[PDB]
């Protein structure tokens, strides 16, 4: 259970879009959080993996307003670490989110 | 095992941590956010876990996570006073 959440989040950490796809293609909840309330989109945005953020936004359609332990959404990490291609994507996706 | 460590720290599972330390796995290994077992345990305020990590395993209390934060920083933010005192005394004596 939590073993997969970490495989999921470690796949987002490495920029492995294919591994994320295999997780998503098995009906796994892609919005699950870890011990720090961090999601796959959190780790992707913090690392600046533009293609990983794209997949979680377009293919999985994950909630971008999920807050971690410190109350931050994935956009906050992209802003703090100067990943602006991810910032612009999360900006546009947050204004249209459902 | 990379986070079975950190999932045990989050849940205050001192017994699981003792089993993992016996198998000689790295108790200071970090995750995707550069978080250690001491980080998560201090953030949750689980006192018996940070006791075991500093007194038995003697982990480095100056390890910084992705946000440059020390395990004591989370314990201060979330009002885990006894954990703050343990790490503060341990950080002073760290060789």
């Amino acid at each position: 259970s939590m073993k997969t959440v970490v495989n999921l989040l470690f796949a987002a950490y490495s920029g492995d879009v294919s591994a994320l796809r295999r997780f998503a293609l098995s009906a796994m909840d892609m919005e699950q959080k870890d011990y720090d309330s961090r999601t796959a989109l959190h780790v992707a945005a913090a690392e600046g993996h533009i293609e990983v953020v794209k997949f979680l936004i377009e293919a999985c359609k994950v909630n971008p307003f999920a807050k971690d332990r410190w109350g931050n959404i994935p956009l906050d990490d992209a802003v703090q670490f100067n990943h602006l291609e991810v910032v612009k994507l999360l900006q546009d996706y947050q204004d249209s989110y459902t």
